[PDB]
């Protein structure tokens, strides 16, 4: 009777199912949330008379059509076209390389050329039909602003750590960006993955190797799977045994099967429409005091650098740098931004071990937390390097955890205590001059959350014993020389966000952050908003499946270990406005000069 139904009932029309407005992950390419208020109440069409639309929608009619009969050749997978989200993988932003970089398509992409030692070419028919954009004046959705609404109550009671938790699940429901326009329409893609030796000797006839890709994609789609073809002449005998890998896609329309007249696919697009490209702006563009009104000022450019936060955050987790060239050794096969660190040699560094200190501040009784978080040398003893290193910091932070007491007079009432213990968390660097034996050896990392990759699974090698240095990680270690040199790997040193390592430009701002030259760095344990790392030259810690994308959160959520402070009165001294709230949290009105000298008294 209202809303969508009462414009199709009285139009009989389909409804236009390519819509902006909605959020987007940007890393993983894959629309989420809906960030915009999309209301159907003036029943508006299409010019066309052929699909529904929302109110703050305009459509501009493209109508397009684009036939190519030549692949393109897409060597090197660092830059590469996404063909379904090309225009807001390109915006210019300081995370540019990283962009789309875990999506579904690259990371098969990504496989199939290193594994196979292979370049790829695609050939496409676009079909661009509209182009739907959202208009300047539009406003926030119903559950959108309720989320905006609970990072600005805990910003102002004082409540951060549980205001950041909840502006990193904003991120994990709406992405990183909102679309702003889309692109109504239906493509056919053929990927092809070639052979890299077969294009290197032809150099003239790299015209007549994309030649032949572009008419062995309009054979497939026309003629049906028997094999009646007409590109088997000359150089379609090699050209089908050069490629390792070959398939095709469809986006919208009717669902492709091998044979079907290129007619046929193309009067199938009507009412099966999805988007071929699209465009947007960042997440925190959206959030400004024209969008929530009834919220203070400044407030709300206080939640806007919440919300950046959390976005930038989640592009510098999900950075992996490491050498790309992949005819180089050191080939780091997890990394997706270059670093320089190829053509470096390799020095064999010895390190000391870890070892960890608790202080335990707060709850004495009834939780002892100093058992867990304690951990000594292997090779020592006491909370100290051995006799030819030096230590250094790399961590120290809070552990909370929550326990209940229950006072019992029957009736009973339980109080909920918070137990506190501050833990420091060093690490050996040889000093001067240090002999081959006397020292650790390494057998990688592994935390809670992720493996080690010498055994694939949770666990330290055979002779190899694990030690705790960040409550929840494992440091594998072993003191032999003769069982344990099989599974030892080269160790470079542990990093951080804060302290770098100093075994990076050697015989000596602390350092720089990353590895020294040869070693490849990989993430462990990010552990309360900052992540550490570490140095190793193995090949194993390199090779295996590409690694998912780490979704936010990344703080735990918090213990509520912080009382709240009521906040009544909100100013700025630049231009001597303030928003006074009312009694019994009703809402946030401006400030008449009569009121706020009156209430002023009582705050201080
Ligand atoms: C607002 O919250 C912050 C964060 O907890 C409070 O800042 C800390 O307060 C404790 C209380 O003694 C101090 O020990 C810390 O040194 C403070 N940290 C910083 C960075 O200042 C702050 O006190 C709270 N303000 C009010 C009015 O409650
Ligand atoms: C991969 O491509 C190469 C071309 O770079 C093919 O090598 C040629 O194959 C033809 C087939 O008769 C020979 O006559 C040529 O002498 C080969 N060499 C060159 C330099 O052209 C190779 O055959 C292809 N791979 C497969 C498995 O067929």
């Amino acid at each position: 009777e209202v809303g969508v139904q009462k414009c199709k009932n009285a139009l009989k029309l389909p409804v236009l199912e390519v819509l902006p407005g909605g959020g987007w992950d940007n890393l993983r390419n894959v629309d989420m949330g809906r960030v915009m208020e999309l209301t159907y109440s003036n029943c508006r069409t299409t010019e066309d008379g052929q699909y529904i639309i929302p109110d703050e929608i305009f459509t501009i009619p493209q109508k397009q059509s684009n036939l190519e009969m030549n692949s393109e050749i897409l060597e090197s997978w660092a830059n590469y076209q996404s063909s379904t989200s090309y225009s807001i993988n390109t915006e210019l932003s300081l995370f540019s390389k990283v962009n789309g970089k875990f999506s579904t398509e690259f990371q098969r992409m990504k496989t199939l050329q290193v594994k196979d030692q292979a370049i790829t070419t695609r050939v496409q028919v676009r079909n661009l039909v509209y182009t739907v954009k959202i208009n300047p004046t539009l406003e926030l959705s119903s559950g959108f602003r309720k989320e905006l609404l609970d990072i600005s109550d805990r910003l102002e009671n004082n409540q951060t750590r549980m205001a950041t938790y909840l502006a990193e699940l904003l991120v994990l429901n709406y992405g990183t960006h909102v679309t702003t326009s889309v692109d109504a329409g239906a493509a056919l893609i053929q990927e092809d993955h070639l052979r890299a030796s077969f294009l290197q000797d032809s150099q003239s006839s790299r015209s007549a190797v994309t030649a032949s890709a572009g008419l062995a994609f309009q054979n497939t789609v026309n003629f049906k799977f028997e094999e009646n073809y007409t590109s088997q002449n000359v150089l379609t005998k090699s050209y089908l045994s050069n490629r390792t890998n070959s398939r095709v896609q469809s986006i919208g329309g009717v669902p492709f099967y091998p044979g079907i007249t290129l007619q046929a696919w193309q009067q199938g697009i009507t009412n099966h429409l999805v988007a071929i490209d699209r465009s947007g702006l960042p997440l925190h563009f959206f959030i400004n005091p024209n969008m929530l009104p009834d919220l203070p000022g400044p407030l709300v450019k206080k939640v806007s650098k919440t919300v950046e936060t959390a976005v930038k955050r989640y592009y510098t987790f999900n950075t992996y740098p490491g050498c790309t060239d992949l005819n180089s050794p050191n080939f780091n096969f997890q990394a997706n931004t270059d670093d320089g660190s190829c053509e470096g040699k390799m020095t064999n560094f010895s390190f000391g071990g870890v070892y960890q200190e608790c202080t335990q501040l707060s709850g004495n009784r009834d939780v002892l937390l100093c058992q867990k978080l304690e951990q000594k040398n292997p090779l020592t003893g006491d909370f100290s390097c051995p006799s030819g290193y030096s230590p250094v910091h790399l961590l120290s932070q809070i552990h909370e955890e929550g326990y209940n007491h229950l006072e019992c007079h029957t009736v009973c009432e339980d109080v909920f205590q918070v137990a506190k213990a501050e833990f420091r968390a060093f690490w050996c660097v040889a000093s001067s001059q240090v002999p081959e034996n006397s020292g650790l050896l390494f057998g990688g990392l592994f935390s809670s959350k992720s493996i080690n990759p010498m055994t694939n699974a949770q666990s330290c090698p055979a002779g190899y014993f694990p030690l705790r240095l960040f409550e929840n990680l494992k440091v594998c270690v072993s003191q032999d020389y003769e069982l344990g040199s099989r599974f030892a790997v080269p160790f470079g040193g542990f990093f951080s966000c804060t302290v770098g390592n100093p075994l990076v430009d050697p015989a000596i701002a602390p350092s720089l952050k990353k590895c020294p030259g040869g070693f490849s760095q990989h993430p462990a344990l990010i552990s309360d908003g900052c992540q550490v790392s570490y140095c190793v030259k193995s090949g194993l810690f390199t090779g295996g499946s590409l690694p998912p994308a780490r979704l936010p959160p990344f703080t735990r959520p918090p213990l509520m270990s912080q009382a709240a402070t009521n906040t009544v009165i909100v100013t700025n001294s630049e231009n001597a406005r303030s928003w006074i709230k009312d009694s019994q949290t009703h809402q946030w009105r401006l400030g008449e000069p009569i009121e706020l000298r009156r209430a002023m008294n009582v705050i201080h």
